[PDB]
């Protein structure tokens, strides 16, 4: 059987509350192989062996942890044969694109959440970690970049997004569906992203201790700048905006950022809008401006890419070109 | 024929380029006719009536557009049959859903936009329009509240929003559904929204002249809480914080908010999840620390409602019994 | 606490199989009561009474369970607060739209599946049963007609249909969208269906004993005529055809439909796309054929409607006024 | 510029009725030419070359017409830069993928209809056929079989599905997703189909004058055998059956094909369910009774492999492994 490691850090799918009615959750609740031990079936399809990174709500998610399980990733490759990443599924779609720009492992590394405490009824978590370690252990899961394993689909790191509140099937890559579908532990893969990841970016974080300042500014009717003005005179690197349609920016926001452009700022253009991209021919002309235009990428994944780009330049048209290309 | 006033706001409806090839769309491009002689099949269905109240971007849209576009309606509601409002589709939802609380007349108030510059093969504009009309002169459009017409779909200013940074389909109902589809002509009504509306809110902006300050902070990993402080600092009357998952917030912008919340500041939860509700009952302890869930208004939309909230109270409890009636 | 009858019909809510690895799932496998201890949180909020009506997987349901499902539901009203109908959910959609349609109780009435064996882990069965229970014990789930409970989630009967062959989230109202959203036993209505239901239906099958005899065809390139012919020589009261597109057929359909519809065979045109409406106002003339457009209804549904109608009338003219109506 | 072949088989794509009003729109109404006038943009991206295979509306679609453009194209592969083929909206989704598993050029080649009538306002038409152009020029098309442009959107032959009636936005793939987004004549191609397709499949239809006979048969609750069995005593090579859930039968549907599976003929389990693979791992065990599951494809795609399988093989056990690689 495959030798699948499992990296937690805690999250609801290691976590509930006291009773099935009612429970008081907050950010995480039990070690690791509780989590290995509660899902007895694992013993027949692999290996496991865990190790807790840490135990926070992803909503807490920042870049040390991310800094670490990138260079733990790269560390333990040759180790072990797939990796499976319990995470809170908050900022899961985060942290997922950030290790997709910076695992330089192509063995298979799996992220799984669960919407529902352990201690409701019909949890799903169980299920979700189950299917996790299959695509793990499966051949055929590797080269793919980081995976997002939830509800039985295989979503990639890049394009997958929380798209509701509380639903189970919350999951999606909105833009260009998932890689593929499990059904009774076999996966039906028809997908594999085209973008660049993992071992073939340019980024690699194994001595860094810290990332870039990007900061995420929001726009809306009678926007106001100070947010932007905030992150500004705090002397951040880049700043990704949270546009209107496609891209656009409230006057007010759209000054201030087209000022902190000239000083030296990195902007990126992204929208509040769900879905689509955020393309360079438009209303706004970033070529003037210096502006670069976020494409698929939400705001939460645009500023990802940003700090990671920020690492290895400052030039707008090169920012571009990086967006163009992972 | 019923007597339908058009009240152009600008946006693309109205605008276009030079060429089908390559346009230079900025924020309009003409008049109010000009948006009634392309479409001479109107003057089969009603007589249309123009006036031009601004002509910007909805990108720019801003308290004073609303309060007049708010009064102007009010006071023309027993002169005419019916409203059409021509507006930029990227702030769309956000002047709907205000109008939706604000006018006070009952008879139809339908907005609508286009995706397509009408230099563009396949403009959507004039069909948009066309059906706009169409639904204003229908009797049955009365009593809906203000609503929104879009790609043959009538849709509430409540529960609409942008999907999509380009297409023609972009706009839906996410949590609830449209209230009726359009052909030719011939518009099939099946639903109503429950939540009370236009006559029937508390809200009446007759004689204000501006509108509480209500700013929207982001919710990511590793957030900074400058923007929710520069905010606070600034002496704003509420702040909607566009939380991960859930309406959760990260430690820092949790701790600004909490802080502010004392101080007297209107703090609403809300995600940037694009569906479901922001519950009362989940990680955080609203009654607590005197936080307002915003249940599955977004965080642009919740802005909308505690604006008006404010105007007439600022107990968190009432608030808050506030978001679970509008 | 309210007293809630539970009518039960089989499926896969009452059934698994040996283990959690592998399952010999079938149609049933377990009585009533099962599904009352399995869940003993219901003694806190229902007094719940059970009764076996039958137990098969949907895929064989038929006429006779629905007359009886009908028939005992409309004598047991007034003897119980709400009813839940568990229920297999290949057919669901078919049964919810018919007990939609016969049921005279106004009291709430929900009908409730499950996608996974009990045996599975991370079951929805237990969740499920919970929450429709919640459902028919709520005050206003009363008068809405009949209910599907899936997910969290509260849709009507006659937009509900099977989206997925799957996923635990496969349920879903695809044309006008659900009614309301349930969390934490609570229950947020927003909407709530137009269409006449229930006691507002001129159809009661108190003494019918059988249903007319309706077919359904179905439309792709190249298409047969042989299963529209032979349904014809077998003597059916109606057809319903599933069109490609806006309900249109394929010549040789079309050429024996055409002759059935003179000879008095009730016709109606559906569509296998899975969402929009059957219009009246497109390729067919429907008005010189005898057909009648389903609407929205899709293929299966409309047999439901078209049953019903032929139990009253057999004019296309009327029959059409009764899809525009229920 | 490209030398882009167009192949015209009629459609909405080529024909309109009256006036913008009312039109009276049958199945087509204007040759070749008349679509290349119409968008005079064109003859600045490419050399456009017509020719006028057929004009019918895809509801009258046919084995031959699909043999012809199989043969056609192939044929002309090496004379032409890429192919355009205007079709009608209703079977596209079946013409695409017959084509996707039988051509044998690798070169560009795209499907592109309408849903609105030329008559129209803001009809679709004329951008979809730039687009679709545009599509076929780049280089980048190349190797992904056969696509559909529509919506701005490029789709692959097999996923693609018409979803609404109506809508102009109705083509999706509503399993995997699409290919591609165009934007300003830009394609951002971001997947690309893992099944094998055109030059690599064993398929091959030049010597071939007709195509094996399958038929397809619908279920539902209380469904009649009689379809089944006229497909049957006609002597139908192969039948598909439009299972409800997971290629689930009704008892009268299923005896019947489990006979008819003994004497020689070919059953493939498929769903009316839109969304979602028939698995062979269900309740039916496809192994006992000599039927194959679908997987992914739905009823009218499952025929079109059906007919191809049938020309090389009547084993379930071979016909099966086909469902699985294309
Ligand atoms: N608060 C939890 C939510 C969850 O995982 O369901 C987290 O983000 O970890
Ligand atoms: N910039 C335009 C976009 C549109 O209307 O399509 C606006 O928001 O008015
Ligand atoms: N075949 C079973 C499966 C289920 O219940 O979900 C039925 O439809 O009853
Ligand atoms: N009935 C026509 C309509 C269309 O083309 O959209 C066809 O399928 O060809």
């Amino acid at each position: 059987l495959p030798n699948i490691t499992i990296l937690a850090t805690g999250g609801t799918i290691a976590g509930g509350g006291d009773s099935a009615t009612k429970s008081n959750f907050t950010v995480g609740k039990v070690g690791v192989e509780n989590l290995v031990n509660a899902v007895p079936q694992l013993k027949d399809i692999a290996n496991v062996k865990g190790e807790q990174v840490v135990n926070i709500g992803s909503q807490d998610m920042n870049d040390n942890v991310w800094l670490t399980l990138a260079k733990k990733i790269n560390t333990d490759c040759d180790k072990t044969d797939g990796f499976v990443i319990t995470h809170g599924t908050d900022t899961m779609e985060e942290t997922a694109y950030f290790l997709d720009l910076t695992v330089k492992c192509d063995k298979p590394v799996v992220m799984v959440g669960a919407m529902r405490p352990s201690t409701s009824m019909s949890a799903d978590g169980p299920f979700n970690l189950y299917n996790a370690v299959v695509t793990a252990a499966d051949k055929a899961s590797a080269n793919r970049g980081v995976l997002v394993v939830m509800n039985d689909t295989v979503l990639d790191g890049r394009d997958v997004t929380k798209t509701n509140t509380t639903d189970v099937a919350t999951f999606k890559s909105v833009n260009y569906g998932p890689l593929g579908y499990i059904h009774n532990g076999k996966i039906d893969y028809q997908r594999t992203p085209a973008r660049k990841h993992t071992s073939d970016t340019p980024f690699d974080v194994s001595k860094l201790n810290e990332l870039p300042k990007v900061g995420i500014v929001y726009n809306y009717a009678n926007a106001s700048d100070l947010p932007a003005k905030a992150l500004v005179d705090a002397g951040y690197d880049g700043i990704v905006s949270a546009g209107v349609g496609n891209g656009n920016l409230y006057k007010s926001v759209f000054d201030t950022l087209a000022t902190a452009a000239k000083t030296g700022t990195a902007v990126v253009r992204s929208s509040r809008v769900p879905t689509g991209a955020t393309t360079q021919d438009a209303e706004v002309d970033d070529a003037k401006y210096g502006f670069v235009a976020s494409g698929t990428l939400n705001p939460q994944k645009a500023r990802v890419l940003l700090q990671l780009a920020l690492t290895q330049t400052k030039d707008p048209q090169q920012i571009q070109q990086i967006f163009n290309q992972y």
